[PDB]
């Protein structure tokens, strides 16, 4: 599935998770 | 409860599920 803000819950600062990867998540709110 | 896009998740093509029923779902984003 396309990784949207409904599929995922966000909590962190992108410096503590070992193995995190760079990608763009999608939001259904900005478009509307 | 009123069938909204958060109560349900969408995945399919309306042609493979046996017993599907025509109805309208609701989304809280189009109004806003
Ligand atoms: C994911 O993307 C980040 C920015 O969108 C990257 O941060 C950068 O990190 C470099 C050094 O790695 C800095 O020079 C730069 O200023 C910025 O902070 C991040 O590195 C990147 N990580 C991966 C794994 O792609
Ligand atoms: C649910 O609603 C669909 C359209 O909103 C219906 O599709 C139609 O199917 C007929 C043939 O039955 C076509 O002639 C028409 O062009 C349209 O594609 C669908 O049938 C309907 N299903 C039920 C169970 O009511």
């Amino acid at each position: 599935q396309i990784i949207t803000t409904d599929n995922t819950f966000v909590s962190g600062n992108c410096d503590v998770v070992i193995g995190i990867v760079n990608n763009t998540v999608y939001d259904p709110l900005q478009l509307e």
